[PDB]
């Protein structure tokens, strides 16, 4: 039901990175070692990013057709 706005690229990054970062960083949140990616992200090499965008394309997409399903749905009246 009411899909959930999947990855948006710098999502992936968030992800891969947080853990490492955190694990030199056990005095941050996921918040602010989070921070951090929120802006490397930025300024990675938009050459790196390519890879993550392509999964969070494919992933928002699969969303916006589901929720759209989901939501023009309960119309015909509807069995």
């Amino acid at each position: 039901n009411a899909p959930k706005r999947p990855p948006s690229a710098f999502f992936l990054f968030c992800s891969e990175y947080r853990p490492k970062i955190k694990g030199e960083h056990p005095g941050l949140s996921i918040g602010d070692v989070a921070k951090k990616l929120g802006e490397m992200w930025n300024n990675t090499a938009a050459d790196d990013k390519q890879p993550y965008e392509k999964k969070a394309a494919k992933l928002k997409e699969k969303y916006e057709k589901d929720i759209a399903a989901y939501r023009a749905k309960g119309k015909p009246d509807a069995a």
